[PDB]
């Protein structure tokens, strides 16, 4: 099965999954020089007021913290966006060492991880229908630099213990996902995929600008995690990123001059 090591990783997802060398794939490298402002584009709308957060899981990837999107509770609009997008989860990705773990990079840089807010696009009822269309679902992502803590992010850290290995869940509500936001919404966005198998062409990227500073001991608790199940051998979760991908016949729009 897929995953990121050195016989399952992403070089070897295209034998599965094709659509891995497609037209629209993520992440990318963003050159900040080459992207175009488009004052066209609308200020995003991050509307998390009433989100429901429900249960944080270890699904041998990464650890997903999921919402109620049964209802418009938590949802994204504006930016490039058409209609209403309702949060479903958000995780990270992360590295080994601090230099490496984000998926976008900036101008070539790595950041030490990436949180992705995934939404999908309320005019197809339901996730699974979503992400066979070409605008399913919109990602919102933020990079993470370690320096000081995030102090929104540690109720999440403190609960990884409980879900060390593949399969574990535990209760995980009243959680604000507006403590992991920074204080710009200024961002990129492009046409893109879901970064982890299988790797579907149905994301409308919008990574921020400004990261969030998290500490060395925030991340290292990521670090802590494992992709295996409990009674197996440890195998750290850590590098559960994808590299950049080629741009091909796409083109980055920035929200801000
Ligand atoms: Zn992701």
């Amino acid at each position: 099965h897929w995953g990121y090591g050195k016989h399952n990783g992403p070089e070897h997802w295209h034998k599965d999954f094709p659509i891995a060398k497609g037209e629209r794939q993520s992440p990318v490298d963003i050159d900040t020089h080459t992207a175009k402002y488009d004052p066209s584009l609308k200020p995003l709308s991050v509307s998390y007021d009433q989100a429901t957060s429900l249960r944080i899981l270890n699904n041998g990837h990464a650890f997903n913290v999921e919402f109620d999107d049964s209802q418009d509770k938590a949802v994204l609009k504006g930016g490039p966006l058409d209609g209403t997008y309702r949060l479903i989860q958000f995780h990270f990705h992360w590295g080994s060492l601090d230099g490496q773990g984000s998926e976008h990079t900036v101008d070539k840089k790595k950041y030490a991880a990436e949180l992705h807010l995934v939404h999908w696009n309320t005019k197809y009822g339901d996730f699974g229908k979503a992400v066979q269309q070409p605008d399913g679902l919109a990602v919102l992502g933020i990079f993470l630099k370690v320096g000081s803590a995030k102090p929104g992010l540690q109720k999440v850290v403190d609960v990884l213990d409980s879900i060390k290995t593949k399969g574990k869940s535990a209760d995980f509500t009243n959680f604000d996902p507006r403590g992991l936001l920074p204080e710009s919404l200024d961002y990129w966005t492009y046409p893109g995929s879901l970064t982890t198998p299988p790797l579907l062409e149905c994301v409308t990227w919008i990574v921020l600008k400004e990261p969030i500073s998290v500490s060395s001991e925030q991340v290292l608790k990521f670090r802590k995690l494992n992709f295996n199940g409990e009674g197996e051998p440890e195998e750290l979760m850590v590098d559960n990123w994808r590299p950049a991908q080629p741009l091909k016949n796409r083109q980055i729009k920035a929200s801000f001059k």
